[PDB]
RNA sequence: CUGAUAACUUCACGGCGGGCUUGAUGUCCGCGUCUACCUGGUGAACUGCCGAGUAGGUAG
């Protein structure tokens, strides 16, 4: 069990968001930014406060209203511009099939097996609609698609003989599960990504397209920089630095998908222990044993029985295989 | 109380203000300045000839009030989303949402503008809307108080509309504004100012090519949010903070001393659950808990 | 996870869930880019008659 | 109030000849940084005149 080495590797792979400025003429340009000085007030709790006690006459009147320098980096729509735009690429393979690197022949027989099985008895119609509901809804967009007029999004399949796979005003039309199943090219993207999943040399790429109605100089937010005053991330454009919303970022939002843990209230990031970002607090602990290593030590187990309940079994298989097609490292000594 | 991270996101978003120069044949274009000289100083005025000057910007009203944004704990969770909840309920969104609409309708966000002009007027353009174009014309001898404001024909769907985007879970709405100033000749124009840390430069951008100054875009943030009346014996309304800080003296009301600040009135929350379940001051100060929690912050020791 | 099992109890609930920074190198095709032309070369000779 | 008192170590000098470190090589697998911000010119250096003049001059 888990013989010290043992790794897959990931079957999705995006890529990063370059934001693009349309105007009334129809020429485009990339979006920049600049680095703004500004103005607070003495807002945090620790400069007039301790454990129950205002500090020894250091928190004057006069001092707390003091000013203090902080310093932004700053970006919004133009004043003229049409709309924004947004294009990333992302390609689905046949990762899943085989370990990479593996030390055992003995678990080795028990993870292909289990991979046979589960196309067989319950197959790819649960996890490819998934993962393609996130993409053709704008979750890659993250923030941007509230304060928004419109979005819409069209997306190149390949291979693909036919046209583009538009997609119109997403707050009305396109909201339930149901809602997406009515359109006309639907039925044949997800007989493009069970494929995929299903060969051994499988590969469904997409060219994904949106654009953005936005109000009038009104703000985009990508994402930051770590620094080892709200610092962004930027590639060059044609010359003009321009930021990018990230490659890790897109791909996080693509494996938004888990409502399995043991009380579900909204999709969570797939993960080895089940993180939440928001509240700090980890749903799928270790202790209750639906973590993914816990599950992954009944694999002889779960092979026998679907040779079925969807209570406990079917959403243990559905949490198994998506940690094997975002990928990592499962050993332990 | 206060369990180390904690953080909300805020509820009103601004943008920055454009200037623009219309001339009599329905011309408009961008207000440029001029610079002088390190030891650099910064004029601007009305070019000659010109009839009046145009502001736009633009505003939206969310939902981001309902649940924090990190929390780290299930007991500062559940009970800062009842309190939200129940002042929904008993005293209602009636008492901020016109608070917040008339520093958008009076032209409080042009700040010294408005000194020395002769009529300005501001157009409204709600979204989402059935209906016409919301006027308020010649607002200096027409609109000065809350009985001018209520007796408009579409005063009843815009105090609407921002009540039900607080009250609704996903809930949104947005104004443009414009307004014409008509300001004498060759009058001079008061943008923002650069910091640059220890004169008088300007916060420009590019707009069609030239650049034009802005007024900013926190500037303008602080004009809506002046709201705040409640701290003891209030004489001028001062922008929310946590502890209620004046800006052109140097000092600050609501001081931990007094009792009245908002991290000992956030740590009371507890208290005011069974009371809501009294018309003095406990709802004179939900009014400031509730006007932090659509600002924002980091709440966190 | 300790050795076999048993989890070590000091990683709690809230502790698993902070974060982990690292710092790796990235290789991308550019925007608006045609394709990308690889090069090398490859030489054949006896060396293998004698020692 | 000194193991006390006094004290010239000097002249001359060729290290040299010769020399193949070599043969072979896959560093890899996974990854959300984020939330909130006022810089504060009151009225202040005003009105002519010559010249075609966004140049130039000239008044109290």
């Amino acid at each position: 069990k888990l013989p010290t080495n043992l790794a897959y590797e990931r079957s999705i792979d995006p890529s990063d968001v370059c934001f693009f400025v349309v105007w009334p003429d129809d020429r485009k340009t990339p979006l920049t930014y600049n680095s703004r000085t500004l103005l607070g007030q003495m807002e945090a709790a620790s400069l007039a406060y301790d454990v129950s006690g205002q500090p020894i006459k250091s928190a004057t009147a006069e001092a707390l209203a003091q000013g203090n320098p902080h310093q932004v980096d700053f970006c919004h729509v133009p004043y003229g511009a049409s709309h924004i735009e947004c294009s990333f690429s992302v390609s689905f393979s046949s990762e899943l099939r085989q370990p990479y690197k593996c030390n055992s022949s003995k678990v080795k027989q028990t993870l292909v097996q289990l991979v046979e099985l589960y196309e067989t008895k319950i197959g790819w119609t649960e996890l490819a609609t998934r993962y393609l509901m996130n993409i053709c809804n704008g979750k890659w967009l993250w923030k941007n698609t509230r304060k928004a007029y419109c979005w819409n999004i069209v997306l190149t399949p390949w291979p693909w003989n036919g046209e583009k796979v538009g997609f119109e005003d997403i707050r009305t039309n396109y909201t339930s599960r149901q809602d997406f199943k009515n359109n006309k090219n639907w039925s044949a993207i997800v007989e493009m990504i069970k494929t995929a999943f299903s060969s051994t040399d499988g590969l469904a790429i997409f060219e994904v397209r949106a654009t953005l109605h936005l109000p009038t100089n009104a703000m985009v937010r990508p994402s930051q920089v770590f620094t080892e005053s709200r610092v962004f991330q930027s590639t060059t454009i044609d010359g003009e630095r321009s930021p990018i919303l990230g490659a890790f970022k897109t791909g996080a939002a693509i494996a938004t998908i888990d409502d399995w843990y043991p009380e579900a209230t909204e999709p969570l990031r797939v993960g080895r222990f089940g993180v939440h970002r928001e509240d700090v607090t980890c749903y799928r602990h270790p202790s209750t044993g639906k973590d993914f290593f816990s599950i992954l030590q009944q694999a002889e187990h779960y092979i026998e029985v679907l040779s079925t309940p969807a209570q406990e079994t079917i959403n243990d298989m559905h949490f198994l295989m998506a940690n094997l097609i975002k990928g990592g490292m499962f050993q332990h000594k």
